[PDB]
């Protein structure tokens, strides 16, 4: 909500739109259902490409959202025309909103 940012990326050889609305939601190509729906409470941290890299990507480290186990997902913006710019847009709002939830969930 407001943190809504879009950037398509390749998730497990799937090139779809990566969206951010309180919950990090990535969706595959030609799909109405999100393939990566993980809330910020299930995002412990993430690693993104250092900008100066042809293979622009976004990696997310998932905390265990009751129901599964801790995992790490990768969204390759490498196959995206605006990989880095959207990657930054995603990462910045993503990381900001992810921590934003932590502010009211944990003491720090």
């Amino acid at each position: 909500m407001g943190d809504r940012v879009e950037a398509l990326a390749i998730f497990r050889k799937k090139q779809g739109v990566l969206s951010i609305d309180s919950r990090l939601k990535w969706t595959g190509e030609g799909k109405t259902t999100p393939s990566v729906d993980i809330a910020f409470d299930a995002i412990s941290n993430l690693q993104t490409t250092p900008a100066s890299n042809p293979k622009v990507m976004i990696r997310v480290f998932i905390v265990v959202k009751e129901g599964e186990d801790p995992t790490s997902l990768v969204f390759h913006f490498t196959g995206t025309p605006n990989a880095r710019e959207n990657c930054d847009m995603i990462t910045n709002e993503l990381r900001n909103a992810i921590q934003r939830q932590r502010e009211g969930s944990q003491s720090k």
